[PDB]
Parts: structure tokens; sequence; C-alpha cells
């Protein structure tokens, strides 16, 4: 057999996109607690109304915006992200996040790759630096004020090949890469992800990653379309593991993410303290980003013996993950961890230099087509050409196929093995 694996069309996806998903939770149980960033708590018809008075204000204010439209936002992780996120997608936009503690370089390459149309700031960060001339700024805070005749639904027509957000590379070297990611790709993962996370209307789902990591993406509203509550951790929280864990406890939370590395820092507290209250109401944990050892995974079901893990591989470029290996604590946990099974809607192929499909249990490069293969990198039509390319497999999409740049094999029975990069 060949290095072939074909789920494109496995899996419908339902009429509605992530931002139309929450506007229904957010009309059929309004006073549901749908968010939760420290101090502050909003239910769906609070969260719901208040990115309605942004997104009238954006469109007050810009009123080009739209389809394809990219809107820079400059605001750390917390319920006012969440919000302004919202409110750019019930208009039709997309947006690029901006970490406020990145540079202004960094900031103006993002914009100008991107064709920025619009920054969006918080207070904060208005106060600390100056607006840039040609680069229209808007400020969150009168984004959001008060006004009980700006508080319904746009009702911009969103179609699911348009752009949701372009998440840019943060390495050290050369000019960041931004990769143009759309609502169906978006969609795609989340429901892929709410499957096999098992959730429903109760899930809370931690939001700790960074948002230069598109995956601070469906960690702040794949619970917010199923009628559940996204819990913000921020990076005052983050780096202080206690306080994460018991925070974890006191929230109930039941979905974390997490790298390998923190991962670590969390098992190796939870040992050095078993008195401490625990993450006991977990489900699922997910580890994603780097390659996960066996022992590691173990000492997890240790202390969590009521969850399950998936191990989660794949790139921003195909919307977040197409592989999710999922472990029991009862499995034979061993070295080295599986990258595990394609997500559904995508067809996951090893391949030689010339995209032809190896044998089973060669190795060779991990490339991918179907639903969530994005649109390639903003502003630069050459290294997008490198990577992504006319697929030469049947297509029940656009025919895109993505290089992923790593080297993998494929067992028997389908799963995926990480071997590192090519
Ligand atoms: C992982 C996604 N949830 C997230 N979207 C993300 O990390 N995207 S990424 O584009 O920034 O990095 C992707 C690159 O990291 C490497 N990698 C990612 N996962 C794993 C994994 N389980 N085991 C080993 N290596 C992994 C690999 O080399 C890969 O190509």
């Amino acid at each position: 057999p060949l290095s072939c694996v074909t789920r494109q069309g496995d899996l419908r996806l339902g009429r509605h996109l992530v931002p139309h998903l929450f506007e229904d939770h957010a009309a059929a149980t309004p006073e549901r607690r749908a968010l939760v960033y420290n101090d502050r708590a909003y239910s769906y018809d609070q969260l719901n109304r208040a990115a309605n008075r942004i997104a009238n204000r954006l469109m007050q204010a810009f009123p080009e915006l739209g389809t394809d439209s990219l809107v820079g936002v400059r605001i750390a992780r917390s319920d006012r992200l969440a919000l302004t996120v919202l409110a750019i997608w019930k208009i039709g936009a997309a947006y690029i996040p901006i970490d406020p503690v990145l540079p202004a370089q960094r900031m103006h390459d993002m914009l100008d790759l991107a064709g920025a149309k619009a920054l969006i700031v918080d207070a904060s960060v208005a106060a600390a630096e100056p607006a840039v001339a040609g680069m229209p700024r808007i400020v969150f805070d009168d984004l959001v004020m008060d006004d009980p005749l700006l508080e319904d639904n746009p009702e911009v027509h969103l179609s699911g090949n348009d752009l949701s957000y372009v998440l840019f590379t943060s390495g050290s070297t050369g000019k960041p890469k931004g990769a143009m990611i759309e609502h169906i790709g978006m969609l795609n993962n989340i429901a892929n992800k709410a499957l096999d996370l098992a959730m429903d209307e109760d899930s809370r789902v931690a939001q700790n990653a960074s948002m230069s990591f598109d995956v601070s993406v469906w960690q702040m509203f794949i619970a917010l379309t199923k009628g559940g509550t996204t819990f913000v951790y921020d990076d005052r929280v983050v780096n202080d593991i206690a306080g994460l864990i018991q925070r974890m406890h006191t929230d109930s939370l039941t979905i974390l993410e997490v790298v390998p590395t923190y991962l670590q820092a969390l098992v190796e507290y939870m040992e050095e303290h078993p008195d401490c209250p625990r993450p006991a109401a977990l489900t699922f944990m997910m580890v994603n980003g780097e390659t996960v050892d066996a022992a590691l995974l173990k000492r997890w079901f240790a202390l969590c013996p009521a969850s399950k893990v998936i191990n989660a591989y794949g790139p921003t470029e195909a919307s977040d993950d197409i592989t999710h290996h999922i472990m029991s604590p009862g499995d034979e946990i061993v070295n080295p961890v599986p990258i595990g099974r394609a997500l559904a809607n995508f067809d996951i192929y090893i391949v030689d230099d010339e995209l032809r499909p190896v044998p089973i249990g060669t190795r060779g490069e991990i490339v991918v087509t179907g639903v969530g293969v994005g649109r390639g990198y903003v502003g630069m039509a050459g290294v997008t050409a490198q990577a992504f390319v006319k697929s030469p497999f049947p297509d029940r999409y656009k025919g895109r196929l993505y290089r992923t740049g790593d080297l993998g094999a494929m067992r028997e029975d389908g799963v995926l093995m990480f071997h590192g990069r090519k």
C-alpha cells in the first residue's frame, strides 16, 4: 500500500460559521455564561451585545470594511480581544493578532504585508504609543461604549472561503510570514475538536496560549460555538503554575491545551505538592507543538486519571491541526508517541520530493490537502509558491496542497508518525 489517508468529505460542517454559531447560542440561551476573564464574566447576551456595539461603530468609522479586509488588533488577551475579534468577524472582515508586547517595527511589517485597512488598540496601548500616519487607529474603549440602538447583529453575509485571520510567524529570522486562514478551515478545526474533545454546553475551555499562536483562536471561540464557557488565562496567570492550577480547580475547567514543556511544569508541580487542589474536572488535556514523550504522558495520567490526552499536530497554514492522537490512561503509551489520525475533511500523504506517495512505513514529507488548507502568505507570492501548490490528487475543495516541511511515516492502520524536519 501507499502512504495515503483520505478523509475529504467525511464530516458535514453545518450551515453556520463560527461567529454565527455564537450568535445562535446568544439567541437561544442568552443568560448562559459565555466568557470569564479574571474578574469579568459575560453572559452570551452581554458578549453578543458588546461585540455588536463594536461592530456597528467599526462600520460607522470604516464604511468600506468587509470581506477579506484585514484589521490589526493590538489588544492583550482578555475579554476585550475576544469581543474585538467577534466584531470584526460579524462585519465580514478578518483580523491580525498583534500582541502589544511586539515592537513597533514588527507591527509595521505585519500591517504592511497584510495591506491592513485599520488597527484597533485598547486605551492602555493608545496611551503608550502613537498612531502612524496612513494607518487609521481606533480604540476599543470607544468602540464598546453603551448604546442600546447599536446592539443588533450586523447580519453581513459571511462565506466559508472568506478570510477569518492572518497569523504571522514570530521567529528570529527574516520578515514574518502571515498565513491566511479562511472561515471554513477555522470551522473544520473547531468541528473536529468539538467531537474529539466530547464537548457540550457544559464545556469549560482554557484560553491560555499567546495570541501570536494560532491555537489561541480555537481556544477562545470553541466553547462559544457550543454554549459553554471560555476562561481566558492571561500571561500573569500562566506564568504562575501554582496559580493556574488553582484557577483550573476553582473554575472546574474541562479542556486544556499546552505544549510539552508547560505540561512538564504542571506535572512537576502536582507531584511536588500532592496536597494541593488539582484540575479534577479536566476531561481532556491536549498537548501540541513539539514532540511529546511517553513517560511525561504517563506521569500526567497518574495525576489526572479521569482525563484523556490528545497529541495534536499540524501547521498554522492548514488552520491549526491535521492529526489528533487520542490516548486513554490504560493505553500502551510508548516512544515514539504517534501524531495520530487525520482530521476529517483532510487527505494526508507521505511523499517523495516529486509529491509521489511512498510505501507504508517509508519516511517522506508530510503533505496535506483538504478543507483547511489556507490561501498562503499575505504579500509573499514567492514564499507561498514554495509550499502551497496545486494538488495532483483528487480533490473536492479548492485543489490546494500544502507541503509541511516535516518528515513522517504512515503505519498500516493509517496512523501518522513524526520524524522531524525535512
Ligand atoms: C501543532 C498545531 N496545533 C499548531 N497550529 C502549531 O504548532 N502550528 S505551527 O505551524 O506553529 O508548528 C507546526 C510545527 O511544529 C511541529 N509540531 C507541531 N505539533 C507537533 C507534535 N504534536 N509533535 C511533534 N512536532 C509537532 C511540526 O514541525 C510542525 O510543522
